[PDB]
């Protein structure tokens, strides 16, 4: 199997989980963000993940690629409950944490962003989408506070440090990408439940925190 990602993506990382939870090998390639042509070609729109199966097939979506590869060995890890509560907080939080990861992201040594042009495309896409980035970047103090205050509430929710619930389950496919990603964001305020989750689920799954890229 081969799997076709940018580094920052979430969508990514959910498909990069399920792959580093079961130790099941896959040829990693990540695109430069400015390339239509290779994902086109592949599955008929540009957007990442896209799955090759061992027959040549291509597949997109993060979920399908999770829930294909969780069943092939007939033994899916990703058996827990979710969580109401998990879902809500996850609501809330991914209808803002974009506007703190998408300019440092622009910023980053990231392997999508390795061309001036793909780099460019990401901050011309992601301005006129979210907005301004020197706008944003002007409101971080107040967007790191509202993270901190956010985790602190998940922190009450974190059953396990190996698994939110308590068995792994797809809120930890969820939640993971994101507490990842906020690595990169020097300043937050990480409480200790979270934190002892973000290190276990990194271990778990093979996926590297971003501490030391943070800006
Ligand atoms: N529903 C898709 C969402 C994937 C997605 O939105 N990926 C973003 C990157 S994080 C992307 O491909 N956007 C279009 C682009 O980069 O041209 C999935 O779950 O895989």
């Amino acid at each position: 199997m081969k799997l076709y990602i940018y580094d920052h993506c979430p969508y990514c990382l959910k498909a990069r989980m399920i792959f580093g939870l079961k130790n099941i090998p896959v040829e990693l390639h990540v695109l430069l963000n400015d390339d239509a042509e290779t994902p086109t070609r592949m599955v008929g729109q540009k957007q990442v993940p896209i799955l090759q199966k061992d027959d040549s097939r291509y597949m997109p979506e993060s979920m399908d690629i999770v829930h294909y590869v969780d069943k092939l060995d007939g033994k899916p890890l990703l058996t827990g409950k979710r969580s109401p509560a998990i879902e809500e907080w996850l609501r809330k939080v991914n209808g803002y944490a974009n506007k703190l990861l998408l300019p440092r992201f622009a910023k980053s040594a990231f392997d999508e962003f390795s061309t001036p042009a793909a780099r460019k495309y990401f901050v011309d896409k992601k301005e006129a989408s979210a907005g301004n980035f020197a706008d944003l970047l002007a409101h971080s103090d107040g967007l790191i506070k509202n993270i901190s205050d956010d985790l602190r509430a998940l922190d009450k929710l974190i059953v396990k440090p190996n698994a939110v619930n308590g068995e792994l389950s797809e809120d930890d496919i969820q939640l993971f990408p994101l507490l990842r990603n906020l690595t990169l964001v020097a300043g937050i305020n990480w409480p200790s439940r979270v934190a002892d989750y973000r290190d276990n689920m990194a271990k778990q799954t093979q996926i590297n925190l971003l501490s030391s890229m943070a800006i």
